[PDB]
Order: C-alpha cells, then sequence, then structure tokens
C-alpha cells in the first residue's frame, strides 16, 4: 500500500517554490527505507540551472518530511 | 516504534498559528489507527473562546496531516 507515503511526497514536492507538480514518482521498498524517482513540472522559461536548484530543493523537502527515504533521484521537464 | 508517527503529529500542531508547544501526547496504536491525545501551550492572556478554535484548528491540521489518525483529542494550557 503505497498510496500514503506517495501521497506525501507528492505533496511535499508540490509546496517547493518553481514545482509546477508531480509528472513522475516510482517509489519502492528497500527493506523498510524508500528509494524514489520523480520528475517535476517547471516553467519552461527557467534556466537550467534555476531548474537544478528546484530539483535539489525538492529533494531537500521531501526527504526532510519524508524520514523513510534513503534515496531521492529528481529531474524536471518544462510543464505550461 | 511510536517516534516517527509522534514527530510528525507535533510538527503538524507547532506550525498552527497560536501553538506555544506541545506539552503532551500520548498516542497509541487501535488496531491500524491511531488514536490520541494532546495538550497544547498557548498564550495564558488568550481568551477561553481563542484556545478552543486553536484547539480546534491542531486537531484539523493534525488530522489533515496523518492520515491514520481516527481520534484526536486536544487541550489547552497556559504557556509562558
Amino acid at each position: 500500500h503505497m498510496e500514503a507515503v506517495q501521497n506525501r511526497i507528492v505533496e511535499a514536492a508540490e509546496r517547493v517554490p518553481g514545482v509546477r507538480g508531480v509528472i513522475h514518482l516510482r517509489a519502492r521498498y528497500v527493506g523498510q527505507d524508500i528509494w524514489a524517482e520523480m520528475i517535476i513540472g517547471v516553467d519552461p522559461e527557467n534556466t537550467v540551472e534555476q531548474a537544478h536548484e528546484i530539483c535539489e530543493a525538492v529533494q531537500a523537502a521531501v526527504c526532510g518530511k519524508i524520514r523513510r527515504i534513503e534515496s531521492l533521484h529528481v529531474s524536471a521537464e518544462a510543464r505550461e
């Protein structure tokens, strides 16, 4: 039942400035730990550097809030 | 291991305007559900009515964020 933990990931990520939705989220248990990969939407007119900053902020916010996550890979794609 | 869920309760409650710490928190599992009681600190010069409003806001915020909670009793005491 991954719904609860994935809902928490999505909520945490959406609250980070510059996130235009969670496009993709894959999470899996590795023992009691979560390993996850996610794609966030960002403003197509943000720079590549800004998108990298948003990704890093999402990684921090999500790992900060969901303590069981032991790996979180975040990438960005243009949305709207 | 109640630490993770109790940390989440405390954090959620502290982010509600007017909460001056969590004085007490007791949480227990009733099957897969959490039942909890908590005491929040509030400004001694808030009115009784305001303290009741803060308690209700904490109940909403905490239940909103921690979906496994199926009962949450919140009371208030003067702090500082």
